């Protein structure tokens, strides 16, 4: 298991337009398109991200070229971001895996702003941690992702993922 059949997981693959379980318009793993409720500011985003006139539809090279990008953008982002990155170098792979997760799905600055769970993550307070991290939105929101996540940080094995 790694970060890519992780994410291609929790996203799933979509070859059309779709909506999240927030309702924004997304496509491919998990590539959010635009925050606006118009289909049209869409589907401009999106063959504007793709480079071609899509009418909505890519294929699946283009999903996992989109996926590629968004992988990468998310590991940047969180070294770019002084809160993130000392919390980030501490852990172990398995870990940090479970970050660019949580990143992918909610951004940096969603992320940044679990400063206690963030901290007992820093000291290896893994227990706590877990219980912290699950008094959020997020996990209110999408328990069941939210849980493969949280057991990831609390164990350091794939073992939510199997
Ligand atoms: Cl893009
Ligand atoms: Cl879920
Ligand atoms: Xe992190
Ligand atoms: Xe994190
Ligand atoms: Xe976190």
């Amino acid at each position: 298991m790694n970060i890519f059949e992780m994410l291609r997981i929790d996203e799933g693959l979509r070859l059309k337009i779709y909506k999240d379980t927030e309702g924004y318009y997304t496509i491919g793993i998990g590539h959010l398109l635009t925050k606006s409720p118009s289909l049209n500011a869409a589907k401009s985003e999106l063959d504007k991200a793709i480079g071609r006139n899509t009418n909505g539809v890519i294929t699946k090279d283009e999903a996992e070229k989109l996926f590629n990008q968004d992988v990468d953008a998310a590991v940047r982002g969180i070294l770019r971001n002084a809160k993130l990155k000392p919390v980030y170098d501490s852990l172990d792979a398995v870990r940090r895996a479970a970050a660019i997760n949580m990143v992918f799905q909610m951004g940096e600055t969603g992320v940044a702003g679990f400063t206690n769970s963030l901290r007992m993550l820093q000291q290896k307070r893994w227990d706590e941690a877990a219980v912290n991290l699950a008094k959020s939105r997020w996990y209110n929101q999408t328990p069941n992702r939210a849980k493969r996540v949280i057991t990831t940080f609390r164990t350091g094995t794939w073992d939510a993922y199997k």
